């Protein structure tokens, strides 16, 4: 009955000369990542950017989702600031758990959420800041644009090339900014990959962990056989971009039908990488912050 957690994906933690660039890193790391799909990146103790959106003006309105809502087959929005929809988050996680948000074990969140997702039962619904521009409130990461303050501390992480805002992100051929997610907990995303297949980075600035499923390109195929097998029919004939809107499943379902799919949580301070044609989904443990761009190599 319960949720089986995946095999856990990479963690690799570069020592200061391995941290120097996150290309040539990607690249040796390679031969082990591509074949796990995400892996998950931690700095050097020492490496810690201040947090540098306009908190003051950073308004959103959040989506609505609704867990269960392709079981169901089978109000809209408020305007939030940074804190009023933290306040929001963790009042909302420590009611469902009746504790604090800090000691709900991040195995039982995992598990409540596939619960609810497949429960025709209890309507949970959640509200996600998600695809918010960095250009709106600004970057999580400090940027040298002459649009806010840079210390001096804080020169280094605007030029530094794990900055999300100094990734290539140009792909050659003869013929753009991060996005930044403001998550609460069950707050998720669907199984997709990138477009163009690019790889993408993942940081999570500040808060609780983001839970990742990631499945290895080599599998992408069997990935989508399985999702034509068991998707609803009405979604089974829709082109892949449109489909990946509703591509909701648990992992173990994948991994039944022989799917490698991994783990992890990616605590704040961390980076998540997604390799070329990767699937994968998360959710989100509680309150958070995470800014991610798809680059190429
Ligand atoms: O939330 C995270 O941390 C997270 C981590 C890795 N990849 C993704 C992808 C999404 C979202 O893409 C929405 C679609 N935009 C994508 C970027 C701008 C253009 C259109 C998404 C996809 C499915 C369902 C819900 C959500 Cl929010 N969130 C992600
Ligand atoms: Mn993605």
């Amino acid at each position: 009955a319960e949720f089986v957690p995946p095999p856990e994906c990479p963690v690799f933690e570069p020592s200061w000369e391995e941290f120097t660039d996150p290309l040539s890193f990607i690249g040796r790391i390679r031969p082990l990542a591509e074949k796990t799909g995400i892996c998950k990146i931690r700095p050097p103790k020492d490496w810690q950017p201040p947090f540098a959106c306009e908190v003051k003006s950073f308004r959103f309105t959040p989506r609505v989702q609704r867990l269960n809502e392709l079981e169901a087959m089978t109000q809209a929005v408020r305007e939030y600031t940074l804190q009023s929809f933290g306040e929001m988050a963790d009042n909302f996680k420590s009611d469902y758990f009746n504790m604090p948000v800090h000691m709900v074990p991040t195995e039982l969140v995992e598990k409540e959420f596939w619960r609810l997702v497949s429960s025709i039962e209890e309507d949970v619904i959640v509200e996600y800041g998600a695809d918010i521009s960095s250009k709106d409130f600004g970057s999580g990461f400090p940027v040298k644009d002459g649009r806010r303050k840079i210390l001096p501390e804080e020169e280094e992480y605007a030029l530094s090339g794990w900055n999300l805002n100094n990734m290539p992100v140009l792909e050659q051929s003869v013929l753009k900014v991060p996005w930044l997610y403001v998550g609460m907990c069950f707050s998720s995303f669907c199984w997709h990959i990138e477009d163009h297949w690019s790889y993408s980075i993942n940081y999570l600035h500040w808060g609780e962990p983001k839970t990742w499923y990631g499945v290895p390109s080599h599998a992408a195929e069997q990935l989508e056989e399985v999702m034509r097998e068991l998707a609803p029919e009405l979604f089974e004939s829709q082109p892949d971009l449109l489909h990946q809107l509703v591509t909701i499943m648990n992992p173990n379902v994948l991994m039944e039908h022989g799917v490698p799919v991994y783990r992890t949580n990616q605590c704040a301070g961390e980076f998540v990488v997604t390799f070329p044609r990767a699937y994968h989904s998360g959710f989100n443990q509680g309150y958070n912050f995470a800014e991610a761009v798809n680059f190429c190599t």
